[PDB]
Protein backbone atom coordinates (compact mmCIF):
# COMPACT_ATOMS: atom_id res chain seq x y z
CA UNK A 1 0.00 0.00 0.00
CA UNK A 2 0.90 3.58 -0.64
CA UNK A 3 -0.92 3.59 2.65
CA UNK A 4 1.87 2.76 5.72
CA UNK A 5 0.38 2.15 9.43
CA UNK A 6 3.05 1.92 11.85
CA UNK A 7 3.32 2.13 15.72
CA UNK A 8 5.58 4.04 18.36
CA UNK A 9 6.21 3.29 22.10
CA UNK A 10 7.58 5.70 24.21
CA UNK A 11 9.41 5.10 27.08
CA UNK A 12 8.02 4.49 30.62
CA UNK A 13 7.85 7.97 31.85
CA UNK A 14 7.73 9.45 35.87
CA UNK A 15 4.58 10.12 36.00
CA UNK A 16 3.66 6.69 35.57
CA UNK A 17 6.50 5.62 37.82
CA UNK A 18 4.77 7.40 40.41
CA UNK A 19 1.49 5.92 40.38
CA UNK A 20 3.13 2.12 40.59
CA UNK A 21 2.09 1.32 37.21
CA UNK A 22 3.72 -1.91 35.16
CA UNK A 23 4.98 -2.04 31.96
CA UNK A 24 2.43 -4.33 29.70
CA UNK A 25 3.75 -3.33 26.07
CA UNK A 26 6.43 -5.54 23.83
CA UNK A 27 7.46 -4.51 20.42
CA UNK A 28 9.02 -6.86 17.73
CA UNK A 29 10.55 -4.56 15.18
CA UNK A 30 11.45 -7.45 13.08
CA UNK A 31 8.25 -9.80 13.40
CA UNK A 32 6.42 -5.81 12.95
CA UNK A 33 4.71 -6.69 16.36
CA UNK A 34 2.96 -5.26 19.31
CA UNK A 35 1.95 -7.45 22.16
CA UNK A 36 0.35 -5.88 25.23
CA UNK A 37 -0.46 -7.63 28.28
CA UNK A 38 -4.12 -7.62 28.63
CA UNK A 39 -4.97 -9.29 32.38
CA UNK A 40 -3.47 -7.30 34.61
CA UNK A 41 -1.70 -7.95 37.72
CA UNK A 42 -4.10 -11.00 38.15
CA UNK A 43 -3.06 -12.74 34.95
CA UNK A 44 0.30 -11.73 33.87
CA UNK A 45 0.38 -14.23 31.02
CA UNK A 46 -2.89 -13.32 28.69
CA UNK A 47 -2.05 -10.41 25.88
CA UNK A 48 -2.93 -9.21 22.33
CA UNK A 49 -1.13 -9.01 19.97
CA UNK A 50 -1.05 -6.73 16.46
CA UNK A 51 0.91 -6.57 13.70
CA UNK A 52 1.67 -3.38 11.26
CA UNK A 53 4.03 -1.72 8.58
CA UNK A 54 6.67 -0.85 11.10
CA UNK A 55 6.65 -0.94 15.01
CA UNK A 56 9.22 1.41 16.99
CA UNK A 57 9.85 0.44 20.17
CA UNK A 58 11.04 2.40 23.13
CA UNK A 59 14.93 2.55 22.50
CA UNK A 60 13.81 4.52 19.03
CA UNK A 61 15.68 7.28 18.07
CA UNK A 62 14.45 10.17 15.94
CA UNK A 63 16.48 9.60 13.32
CA UNK A 64 15.23 6.68 12.67
CA UNK A 65 11.46 7.45 12.38
CA UNK A 66 12.79 9.60 10.04
CA UNK A 67 14.77 7.92 7.55
CA UNK A 68 12.17 4.69 7.66
CA UNK A 69 8.63 6.74 7.66
CA UNK A 70 9.30 10.24 6.15
CA UNK A 71 12.52 9.65 3.73
CA UNK A 72 10.27 7.80 1.01
CA UNK A 73 7.54 10.05 1.96
CA UNK A 74 9.23 13.15 1.32
CA UNK A 75 10.89 11.67 -2.47
CA UNK A 76 7.77 11.76 -3.17
CA UNK A 77 6.79 15.45 -2.40
CA UNK A 78 9.95 16.61 -4.46
CA UNK A 79 8.09 14.62 -7.71
CA UNK A 80 5.85 17.09 -7.34
CA UNK A 81 2.90 15.12 -5.08
CA UNK A 82 0.86 15.89 -2.22
CA UNK A 83 1.43 13.76 0.97
CA UNK A 84 0.43 13.80 4.42
CA UNK A 85 1.50 12.20 7.44
CA UNK A 86 -0.58 11.57 10.56
CA UNK A 87 0.66 11.59 14.27
CA UNK A 88 -2.32 9.88 16.35
CA UNK A 89 -2.96 8.51 19.95
CA UNK A 90 -3.50 9.54 23.26
CA UNK A 91 -2.54 12.76 25.45
CA UNK A 92 1.17 12.21 26.82
CA UNK A 93 2.28 9.45 24.68
CA UNK A 94 4.40 11.76 22.08
CA UNK A 95 2.53 12.94 19.36
CA UNK A 96 4.45 16.39 19.24
CA UNK A 97 7.44 14.79 20.42
CA UNK A 98 7.02 12.70 16.63
CA UNK A 99 6.07 15.57 14.84
CA UNK A 100 7.90 18.38 16.04
CA UNK A 101 10.29 16.65 18.95
CA UNK A 102 13.01 19.20 21.35
CA UNK A 103 15.97 20.80 20.95
CA UNK A 104 19.49 20.57 22.30
CA UNK A 105 19.75 21.55 26.47
CA UNK A 106 22.73 23.51 24.63
CA UNK A 107 21.68 26.24 22.80
CA UNK A 108 24.81 26.33 20.44
CA UNK A 109 23.68 27.06 16.92
CA UNK A 110 24.61 23.63 14.87
CA UNK A 111 23.67 22.83 11.38
CA UNK A 112 23.20 18.97 11.75
CA UNK A 113 19.60 18.24 13.43
CA UNK A 114 20.08 17.77 17.00
CA UNK A 115 19.28 13.95 17.85
CA UNK A 116 16.27 14.89 19.62
CA UNK A 117 13.98 16.49 16.34
CA UNK A 118 11.46 16.04 14.93
CA UNK A 119 10.36 15.25 11.66
CA UNK A 120 8.85 18.82 11.01
CA UNK A 121 12.68 20.03 11.30
CA UNK A 122 14.62 17.19 9.89
CA UNK A 123 12.08 17.61 6.60
CA UNK A 124 12.79 21.12 6.28
CA UNK A 125 16.53 20.50 6.93
CA UNK A 126 16.32 17.74 3.87
CA UNK A 127 14.39 19.71 1.55
CA UNK A 128 16.95 22.70 1.38
CA UNK A 129 19.78 19.61 1.35
CA UNK A 130 18.24 18.10 -1.36
CA UNK A 131 17.11 20.91 -3.73
CA UNK A 132 20.29 22.95 -2.79
CA UNK A 133 22.44 19.69 -3.80
CA UNK A 134 20.84 19.15 -7.05
CA UNK A 135 20.71 22.84 -8.29
CA UNK A 136 16.92 23.02 -9.03
CA UNK A 137 15.39 26.62 -8.47
CA UNK A 138 13.00 26.39 -5.73
CA UNK A 139 11.01 28.26 -3.17
CA UNK A 140 9.29 26.57 -0.19
CA UNK A 141 6.75 28.03 2.34
CA UNK A 142 5.07 26.76 5.30
CA UNK A 143 1.59 27.12 7.10
CA UNK A 144 1.07 26.26 10.28
CA UNK A 145 -3.15 26.01 11.77
CA UNK A 146 -5.24 24.74 14.46
CA UNK A 147 -8.31 22.93 14.27
CA UNK A 148 -10.18 23.07 17.30
CA UNK A 149 -14.25 21.99 17.78
CA UNK A 150 -14.56 21.83 14.02
CA UNK A 151 -13.27 26.09 13.59
CA UNK A 152 -10.10 26.82 11.98
CA UNK A 153 -7.50 28.81 13.50
CA UNK A 154 -4.23 30.33 12.03
CA UNK A 155 -1.44 30.09 14.37
CA UNK A 156 1.39 31.77 12.69
CA UNK A 157 -0.39 35.30 11.39
CA UNK A 158 1.70 38.30 13.06
CA UNK A 159 -1.47 40.82 13.07
CA UNK A 160 -4.93 39.11 13.57
CA UNK A 161 -6.34 38.04 16.70
CA UNK A 162 -5.49 34.06 16.82
CA UNK A 163 -9.26 33.16 17.78
CA UNK A 164 -10.61 34.73 14.34
CA UNK A 165 -11.75 31.99 12.31
CA UNK A 166 -10.71 30.97 9.23
CA UNK A 167 -13.12 29.66 6.20
CA UNK A 168 -12.46 27.54 3.56
CA UNK A 169 -13.02 28.06 -0.17
CA UNK A 170 -13.54 25.68 -3.04
CA UNK A 171 -10.26 26.44 -5.30
CA UNK A 172 -10.60 26.54 -9.03
CA UNK A 173 -7.98 24.89 -10.08
CA UNK A 174 -7.94 21.89 -8.15
CA UNK A 175 -11.81 20.36 -7.67
CA UNK A 176 -10.06 18.13 -4.29
CA UNK A 177 -8.83 21.35 -2.95
CA UNK A 178 -9.46 23.90 -1.19
CA UNK A 179 -8.66 27.08 -0.22
CA UNK A 180 -8.07 28.64 3.25
CA UNK A 181 -8.67 32.67 2.83
CA UNK A 182 -6.18 34.56 5.14
CA UNK A 183 -4.41 31.74 5.90
CA UNK A 184 -0.57 33.24 6.74
CA UNK A 185 1.79 31.17 4.42
CA UNK A 186 5.67 32.02 5.56
CA UNK A 187 8.45 32.12 3.42
CA UNK A 188 11.31 29.88 4.06
CA UNK A 189 14.67 31.18 2.91
CA UNK A 190 16.87 28.71 5.24
CA UNK A 191 16.63 25.59 7.28
CA UNK A 192 16.76 27.50 10.30
CA UNK A 193 13.48 30.26 9.88
CA UNK A 194 11.92 26.68 10.47
CA UNK A 195 12.63 27.13 14.04
CA UNK A 196 11.58 30.33 14.58
CA UNK A 197 8.34 29.32 12.97
CA UNK A 198 7.79 27.02 15.28
CA UNK A 199 7.72 29.65 18.14
CA UNK A 200 5.81 31.85 17.04
CA UNK A 201 3.24 28.68 16.47
CA UNK A 202 3.75 27.48 20.23
CA UNK A 203 2.96 31.42 21.34
CA UNK A 204 -0.34 31.43 19.37
CA UNK A 205 -1.12 28.07 20.78
CA UNK A 206 -1.02 29.60 23.83
CA UNK A 207 -2.53 32.51 23.34
CA UNK A 208 -5.28 30.29 21.94
CA UNK A 209 -5.72 27.77 24.82
CA UNK A 210 -5.86 31.24 27.38
CA UNK A 211 -8.29 32.71 24.78
CA UNK A 212 -10.72 29.83 23.86
CA UNK A 213 -9.82 27.03 25.94
CA UNK A 214 -7.78 25.45 22.78
CA UNK A 215 -5.59 22.92 24.33
CA UNK A 216 -3.61 21.52 22.01
CA UNK A 217 -4.34 18.44 23.40
CA UNK A 218 -7.72 18.49 22.57
CA UNK A 219 -6.65 20.55 18.99
CA UNK A 220 -5.33 18.91 15.37
CA UNK A 221 -2.81 20.98 14.51
CA UNK A 222 -1.93 20.75 10.57
CA UNK A 223 1.81 22.09 9.35
CA UNK A 224 2.05 22.12 5.80
CA UNK A 225 5.17 22.69 3.76
CA UNK A 226 4.44 23.82 0.11
CA UNK A 227 7.32 22.89 -2.28
CA UNK A 228 7.53 25.16 -5.65
CA UNK A 229 9.93 23.98 -8.20
CA UNK A 230 11.34 25.28 -11.33
CA UNK A 231 12.99 23.74 -13.95
CA UNK A 232 13.54 25.19 -17.69
CA UNK A 233 14.22 23.29 -20.59
CA UNK A 234 16.34 23.40 -23.27
CA UNK A 235 14.21 25.60 -25.66
CA UNK A 236 13.17 27.76 -22.78
CA UNK A 237 10.53 26.67 -21.17
CA UNK A 238 9.73 26.89 -17.67
CA UNK A 239 7.93 23.65 -15.81
CA UNK A 240 6.60 24.53 -12.19
CA UNK A 241 6.59 21.16 -9.84
CA UNK A 242 4.51 21.90 -6.67
CA UNK A 243 4.95 18.90 -3.89
CA UNK A 244 3.30 19.57 -0.62
CA UNK A 245 3.57 17.70 2.55
CA UNK A 246 0.82 17.94 5.51
CA UNK A 247 2.28 16.80 9.20
CA UNK A 248 -0.78 16.54 11.01
CA UNK A 249 -0.46 16.32 15.10
CA UNK A 250 -3.93 14.80 15.52
CA UNK A 251 -6.03 15.65 18.88
CA UNK A 252 -5.90 13.00 21.23
CA UNK A 253 -7.88 10.16 20.65
CA UNK A 254 -9.06 9.49 24.15
CA UNK A 255 -17.11 18.83 27.86
CA UNK A 256 -19.33 16.65 25.27
CA UNK A 257 -19.35 17.23 21.63
CA UNK A 258 -16.16 19.40 22.70
CA UNK A 259 -14.37 15.96 23.52
CA UNK A 260 -17.68 14.27 21.50
CA UNK A 261 -16.86 15.83 18.01
CA UNK A 262 -13.08 15.26 18.28
CA UNK A 263 -14.11 11.45 18.31
CA UNK A 264 -16.10 12.02 15.18
CA UNK A 265 -13.37 13.74 13.62
CA UNK A 266 -11.12 11.34 14.19
CA UNK A 267 -13.60 8.49 13.44
CA UNK A 268 -14.46 10.17 10.35
CA UNK A 269 -10.36 10.15 9.27
CA UNK A 270 -10.59 6.39 9.85
CA UNK A 271 -13.40 5.57 7.93
CA UNK A 272 -11.44 8.14 5.18
CA UNK A 273 -8.08 6.05 5.38
CA UNK A 274 -9.50 2.30 5.50
CA UNK A 275 -12.14 3.19 2.10
CA UNK A 276 -8.50 4.18 0.74
CA UNK A 277 -6.97 0.87 1.78
CA UNK A 278 -10.17 -0.86 0.52
CA UNK A 279 -10.64 1.02 -2.63
CA UNK A 280 -14.38 1.26 -2.33
CA UNK A 281 -16.13 4.05 -3.98
CA UNK A 282 -17.42 6.20 -0.43
CA UNK A 283 -14.69 8.11 0.92
CA UNK A 284 -16.34 10.84 3.19
CA UNK A 285 -14.34 13.46 2.50
CA UNK A 286 -16.85 16.17 3.28
CA UNK A 287 -17.96 14.85 6.61
CA UNK A 288 -15.28 16.71 8.70
CA UNK A 289 -13.14 19.28 8.56
CA UNK A 290 -9.86 17.95 8.87
CA UNK A 291 -10.72 15.75 6.44
CA UNK A 292 -11.59 18.75 3.64
CA UNK A 293 -8.48 20.39 4.00
CA UNK A 294 -6.67 16.96 3.52
CA UNK A 295 -8.62 15.45 0.75
CA UNK A 296 -6.48 16.81 -2.14
CA UNK A 297 -3.60 14.97 -0.28
CA UNK A 298 -5.26 11.94 0.16
CA UNK A 299 -6.83 10.55 -3.15
CA UNK A 300 -5.17 7.58 -3.62
CA UNK A 301 -2.10 8.10 -5.53
CA UNK A 302 0.08 9.64 -2.97
CA UNK A 303 2.58 7.96 0.11
CA UNK A 304 -0.07 8.56 3.65
CA UNK A 305 1.62 7.33 7.00
CA UNK A 306 -0.12 7.33 10.52
CA UNK A 307 2.21 7.12 13.28
CA UNK A 308 0.46 5.87 15.95
CA UNK A 309 1.88 6.16 19.53
CA UNK A 310 1.54 4.72 22.23
CA UNK A 311 2.45 4.23 26.06
CA UNK A 312 3.89 1.08 27.92
CA UNK A 313 2.13 1.47 30.87
CA UNK A 314 -0.55 -0.56 32.48
CA UNK A 315 -2.19 2.93 33.92
CA UNK A 316 -3.05 3.63 29.88
CA UNK A 317 -4.27 -0.22 28.91
CA UNK A 318 -8.03 0.64 27.58
CA UNK A 319 -6.65 3.90 25.36
CA UNK A 320 -3.22 1.87 23.77
CA UNK A 321 -5.71 -0.75 22.82
CA UNK A 322 -8.05 1.95 21.64
CA UNK A 323 -5.42 3.17 19.94
CA UNK A 324 -3.87 0.12 18.39
CA UNK A 325 -7.71 -1.31 16.84
CA UNK A 326 -8.04 2.15 15.08
CA UNK A 327 -4.88 1.44 13.46
CA UNK A 328 -5.81 -1.58 12.64
CA UNK A 329 -9.40 -0.93 11.66
CA UNK A 330 -7.51 2.16 9.12
CA UNK A 331 -5.30 -0.86 7.19
CA UNK A 332 -6.10 -4.57 8.20
CA UNK A 333 -3.29 -6.26 7.94
CA UNK A 334 -3.14 -9.79 9.60
CA UNK A 335 -0.98 -11.43 12.12
CA UNK A 336 1.53 -14.13 10.96
CA UNK A 337 1.82 -17.08 12.92
CA UNK A 338 4.75 -18.68 15.12
N1 LIG B 1 10.01 8.53 22.41
C1 LIG B 1 10.13 9.39 23.45
N2 LIG B 1 11.28 9.48 24.15
C2 LIG B 1 11.42 10.33 25.18
N3 LIG B 1 10.45 11.16 25.60
C3 LIG B 1 9.25 11.17 24.97
C4 LIG B 1 9.01 10.27 23.84
N4 LIG B 1 7.75 10.50 23.42
C5 LIG B 1 7.22 11.46 24.22
N5 LIG B 1 8.12 11.86 25.13
C6 LIG B 1 7.90 12.87 26.18
O1 LIG B 1 6.64 12.60 26.79
C7 LIG B 1 5.94 13.82 27.03
C8 LIG B 1 4.61 13.79 26.31
O2 LIG B 1 4.84 13.66 24.91
P1 LIG B 1 4.00 14.57 23.87
O3 LIG B 1 4.70 14.53 22.54
O4 LIG B 1 3.66 15.88 24.52
O5 LIG B 1 2.65 13.69 23.79
P2 LIG B 1 1.33 14.09 22.94
O6 LIG B 1 1.75 15.19 22.00
O7 LIG B 1 0.96 12.77 22.29
O8 LIG B 1 0.34 14.55 23.98
C9 LIG B 1 6.82 14.95 26.51
O9 LIG B 1 7.50 15.54 27.62
C10 LIG B 1 7.84 14.28 25.62
O10 LIG B 1 9.11 14.93 25.72
MG1 LIG C 1 0.96 17.09 21.71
Amino acid sequence: KNIQVVVRCRPFNLAERKASAHSIVECDPVRKEVSVRTGGLADKSSRKTYTFDMVFGASTKQIDVYRSVVCPILDEVIMGYNCTIFAYGQTGTGKTFTMEGERSPNEEYTWEEDPLAGIIPRTLHQIFEKLTDNGTEFSVKVSLLEIYNEELFDLLNPSSDVSERLQMFDDPRNKRGVIIKGLEEITVHNKDEVYQILEKGAAKRTTAATLMNAYSSRSHSVFSVTIHMKETTIDGEELVKIGKLNLVDLAGSERAREAGNINQSLLTLGRVITALVERTPHVPYRESKLTRILQDSLGGRTRTSIIATISPASLNLKETLSTLEYAHRAKNILNKPE
